[PDB]
């Protein structure tokens, strides 16, 4: 299997949770593990901007999500906001990916600051100090200095800053599509197949 | 009239042509006078992305997006890459807002350089030196390290960076309703009027 | 195989097209694929510091370089310098390691500062923002404050400087080795095969 | 095999032999191919805190080690402060990684500014023009202001820095299991299979 | 007496809580004074990884250390963590050193940053700004970079950042001999007598 | 007694032995206790504009200075450049001042980088890493902006760049009245009484 | 002749006076031409130092110079610090080296602010913009921060920081001999004459 | 004549002596005086990878060279790294331009560091100071961040860093064209004739 294995899916509070929920059904789909993360405000997001129930409590989470995407026993783990046990909290940990999807500006400068403050601030800060993978998923407008600072001091160590800006270049028809172009984008950092997107100018043999 | 009188668009060849052309529409709509600029590659872009045959020549564009919009004549002033007699081009000009929408990483990295290698670049070059107000719309994604670079520059001398990163939490059911979102982003900046976007929290009086 | 399936070879105007048309046979008996990209400046290096008679138009330049090297056919792709069809353009492209050989100070720059302004700084500006495999082969002496900054910077992100500074500790008869000796460190740095430079050491056991 | 087949193990003048002698021991163990090098400093310390009578001369070295640890012949290579002839010298040799354990103050600062003074300095500097793997494990408190900014400056182009810091979190009972937590913290940084210190949270499926 | 008085000692939750209950034994048999405060976390840490059945309720948790340590009545004084009329939430406090041991990075995070969120932060923010003695004792590896700019921050600020490092060159028997070496540098950062670690080369009068 | 006990008094290469002679004979004087080290450098200087003949080897050179300055036995300690026994090498020593005087612009690099290659710069950097008083005396004409750096750097981090520029407002006679301005500013610097040059203005009332 | 034609020497308040008297008898007695200024705390410097009763007015103080060095009728000039008719103050007058010797802590200050308060600031400025010789001499201990930033930034801009610190390899004998060490650097610096001081190591062939 | 009348001419261990050794000759065939150091890395690179026979000792080298390259009696003066008496070690020494031909990275990072440890380190910081020309060669590929920081920092303060990168624009047709190609550069550098590369374009009028 080409990537990862395990990826670390946190989600956070920034309007655009349709987007963690498609990557998280897709990476179920390409059978990778999942070790879910979600903050208390992500979930006031998905309770007010979908349609998707989810339980309070990472068991009743975990059963849902499973549920929801047709995932294998054991295929997501959830893990709750102070849940130092769990193997994100440790770079003695089996190495996964991270991705924040969405990533909140709290979320970011967080992750910029070294703040630690939760489950997913530290899992960021592991990825970061054992060279692991890290893709943060901002949705923010205008991005304020402050967000753009926060966002090049990452960048420059390694982690990938990747914005919920889809492209217009494979003729979406739907909120769908474009929720899947920026999927495929984080698929392909990770280096997980996808057919949402083609490859562009694959079949240019001469200009 | 509340916001500006004249706005200078200037379209580049970043995947999102969509919101150039619905945000020429809203500023039609609330009368004001454009100053349109359109770059080689974001014809390419238009072309292949849209539906909108623009013609190539300034007049025959000029033409065209006035019969597109509906706009009054002389409303829509359609200017060439090395229009140097246009207002744009000197800080002499009658004031004007100025976005850049869509902004490729191109023109981004020129504005944040000071290289004015055409009307756009110049433009915004005095935008810059006159205290005019830049508003500048990416659509790339990951944003590496020398794109969020030449954004925090251009932050910190004033410009807003507003990426083409539209929020969920108006319940967007179609391609065109997150368009507008982004649209109603900047004619917020802007401070234009707008009414696709509700004031967040207008009606909360208590928490 | 060891190292990349797809190479993207651009060869700038600096003063040592034998280095990329070297490495470019060397690339095509290793089996790759090439994506070549060249630079009007470097059509008129290699005019007057070679024997080779370069097509003009990508075409033809193709079918020029296929003969030239022994390539399959579709092997060497061509592409010119706007044309944003073809792969190195975007992101969502199949992964390549791009090589700048020989790099000019003035793609260089564009590459530090993300001008973008033709395919090949696209497809460097791509390269960076995808973490994806950047090596510039700088020719120039001296190298001014200019030139140092715009390589560190792009060193600092991860890009490969390597200057065509050929050693000796081979014992180089000729101009074709000392050709050889920087052809073999690019290889060495994508992580392809060579036998142009023995593994300094390997039968080295003990002091 | 996971990870490095060949590893630059460098030992400096810190007070932690028992990192460096543990650690040789563990690559042998897996089966790697060590290039064993070691500062006059680094022999004094481990004459006066280990009971280890290391040899002086870099042929009785490498007996003595072959024995020690059970190495098979040419598995371990010793190679002396200035031998130049050796492979860690060059960056054409075979890739490799290098650890540096314990890495003394003057070392870190040696790698920080380039000094290559002697080879461990330069392996170090031809593993960062190689963006070959670089592990420091420094050993001294508190860190000066001095120690604190060269680690930075190699921290950010991509070493790791790894203080001998052992941790508690696997109930420790002795020196020597404070000494295998360090060294399975260098395996894992390197890829190589350990089993001295478990997976965090491997067995924890829900919070 | 040499050193201080008073000593303001914080744990935070990083995997080396025997240093701290060492030092609080070491600073009683010395007589000083202790505000002692700890995290939520490091309470975790206490629980999970040593004997000592720490009570939650400050009260109970100054009646239990004063036990442990053979303590004079009031000697050890325990706030919790939003306890503002405690002594270290005000630069009018009377003055005393601070230590926080073990560090955990999101402690030296918000040291770094000013955050301030519980009375450790503040503790900390209080003695930067009255240039009151401040050590911190982090426990990690790797550090990344984000963890070394906080630490190079705060050393340029007058901080003394002293990882838990142990050294070897008193010939340690057990892992209580390493605790001692750290705890013993602590005191010697402070200016308070310690007979653990011998002071280096007292009797050598000639080389 | 005011000031330290004990001073680590180094000479390093510039042309100004004279000072640290003189500062030698008042540190003795006022009954202070010695470490000293000389450089290979310092030890051709003083043989070359010094009528001073001192012998090459530590305990040689130890009686030699307890004669020159009247010493009590023991006082004045000698180590040489490799001695890692000495107190100086560790921060576990007993605490002392360090003087480096005079600092060569060599001697003051090192301190500045860390490079920590002999017990002179070994301990410069315990004095700075333990808060310990530095004071380094630089004699140089131009001062380069290297020179002027490493000075910087180190002032800013709380060492004493004390350069060996005498004043004229006591009327000085002689050499010996230019040295014993430069000793005095060092003494007073340390905290160490002295009658060479009196206190600025300490008999004048009023304006 | 070597060096130039006409200085532009400058005397501050700091404690060195018999430097820049020294420099002037050198200058006049090499036939150069000498544009002398003169702070008013430099003024009580000389007639609390030295021997030398200089009148207060610029013709009084130039017809008592023009006597003290020997010099022909209208060789030394004297401006006030407010003459601003005088050539120093334009960079339209004919070129000329600047000293500043001595300068005070607070003329550096001014000249690296660019404060023009006065007609030695404001020379030092037009020096520096025009690119013109720019020689500090400053006679301070210690040198604080302040001063070594000032120092710097002037030094990086192409002004040479010569800090009145004698060196003894010429085996002085007198107080004057030092004062000579000194005015032999600035006369070599300003490429002027001189055989005050030896050309170091002119007579050795070999090593 | 145009230029210096002396050069330093030091050769460090990069691997390219070949350019040094013909620098040399054209310095002797232009009448002018050269300083000639080597370092011991240096004199191993030259007896492994050139021809040229050169002895251990300063005196016998001088005779070889003097008779390699025709020289005159003195005309090459040959010192060794710790002839702390010869001219380059003093900036009161007669004017002379440096060049280090090739400058190994361990010597480029000594000259930004102000490192001072041998002849050749203390003769470009006296060359600094002064601010004379001094020259540096590096031959080192790829560039790491560190090589291109230390260039950039000796190239702002106006050191010339010329990299052993030959061109091919004067039609090479062996090594010995590359290696003077090179050397051409260099005399360019320093103003000396030289007529081994054309002037370019000298004779073309008009576009
Ligand atoms: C409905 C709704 C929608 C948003 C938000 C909140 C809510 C309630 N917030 C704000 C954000 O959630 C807030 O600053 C939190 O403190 C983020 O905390 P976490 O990073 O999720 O722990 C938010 N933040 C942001 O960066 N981008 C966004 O699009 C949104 N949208
Ligand atoms: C179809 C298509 C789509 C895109 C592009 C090109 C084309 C042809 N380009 C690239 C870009 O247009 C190129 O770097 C130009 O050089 C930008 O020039 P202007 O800034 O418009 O003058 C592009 N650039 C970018 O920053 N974001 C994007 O989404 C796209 N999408
Ligand atoms: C014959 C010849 C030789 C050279 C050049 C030009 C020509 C014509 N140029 C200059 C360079 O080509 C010019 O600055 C271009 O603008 C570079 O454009 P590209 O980067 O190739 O698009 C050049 N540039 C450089 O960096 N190093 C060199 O060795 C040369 N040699
Ligand atoms: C017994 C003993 C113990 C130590 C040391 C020395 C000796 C002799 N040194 C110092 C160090 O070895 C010295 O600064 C050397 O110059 C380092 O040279 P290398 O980096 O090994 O070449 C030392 N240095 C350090 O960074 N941390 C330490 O723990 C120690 N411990
Ligand atoms: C068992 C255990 C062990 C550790 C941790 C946690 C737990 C539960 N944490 C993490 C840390 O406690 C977390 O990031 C907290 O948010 C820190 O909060 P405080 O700074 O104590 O308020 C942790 N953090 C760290 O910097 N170094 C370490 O060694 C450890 N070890
Ligand atoms: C006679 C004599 C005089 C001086 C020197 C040397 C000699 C031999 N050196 C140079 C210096 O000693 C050289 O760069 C050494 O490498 C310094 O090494 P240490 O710092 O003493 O180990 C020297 N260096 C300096 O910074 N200022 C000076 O005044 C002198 N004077
Ligand atoms: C007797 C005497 C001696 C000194 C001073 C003053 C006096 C009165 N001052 C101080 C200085 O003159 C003061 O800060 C002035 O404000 C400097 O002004 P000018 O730069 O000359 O205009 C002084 N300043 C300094 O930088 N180094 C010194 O050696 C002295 N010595
Ligand atoms: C045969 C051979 C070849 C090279 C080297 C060595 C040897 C032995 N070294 C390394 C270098 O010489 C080493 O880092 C020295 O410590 C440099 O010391 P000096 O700067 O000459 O005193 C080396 N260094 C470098 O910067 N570029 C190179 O091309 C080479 N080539
Ligand atoms: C939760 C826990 C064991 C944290 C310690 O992990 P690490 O040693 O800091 O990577
Ligand atoms: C096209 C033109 C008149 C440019 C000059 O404008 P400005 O004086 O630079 O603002
Ligand atoms: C030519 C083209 C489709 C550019 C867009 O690519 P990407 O989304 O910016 O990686
Ligand atoms: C010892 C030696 C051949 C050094 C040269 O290696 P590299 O070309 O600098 O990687
Ligand atoms: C809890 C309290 C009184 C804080 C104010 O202290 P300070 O004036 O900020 O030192
Ligand atoms: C020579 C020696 C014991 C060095 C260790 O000292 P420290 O623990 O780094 O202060
Ligand atoms: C005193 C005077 C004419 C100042 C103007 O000089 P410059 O044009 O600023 O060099
Ligand atoms: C070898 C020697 C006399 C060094 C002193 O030179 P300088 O005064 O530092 O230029």
């Amino acid at each position: 299997m080409s990537g990862p294995e395990r990826i670390t899916l946190a989600m956070t509070g920034a309007s655009g949770a349709q987007y963690g929920l498609r990557l998280l059904d897709c990476l179920v789909q390409e059978e990778r593990e999942v070790h879910f993360l979600i903050s208390k405000a992500a979930q006031l997001v998905m309770a007010t901007q979908t349609d998707v129930a989810l339980p309070a409590k990472p068991q009743a989470m975990q059963a849902f999500l499973t549920e929801y995407c047709g995932a294998a026993a054991g295929q997501i783990r959830v893990f709750g906001q102070n849940d130092w046990m769990a193997p994100p909290a440790s770079g003695s940990s089996a190495p996964n990916a991270m991705v924040i999807c969405p990533c909140s500006t709290g979320t970011l400068s967080a992750v910029a600051t070294g703040a630690c403050n939760n489950l997913i601030e530290r899992a960021a800060d592991v990825a970061l100090k054992e060279r692991r993978p890290l893709v943060l998923v901002p949705r923010e407008a205008p991005f304020s200095s402050i967000h753009l600072e926060n966002m090049l001091k990452l960048s420059n160590l390694g982690a990938v800053i990747l914005p919920a800006a889809p492209g217009f270049y494979h003729q979406p028809q739907s909120v769908e599509d474009l929720v899947d172009f920026v999927v495929a984008r984080i698929l392909n950092t990770l280096g997980i197949p996808q057919d949402m997107l083609p490859r562009w100018g694959e079949q240019h043999l001469v200009s």
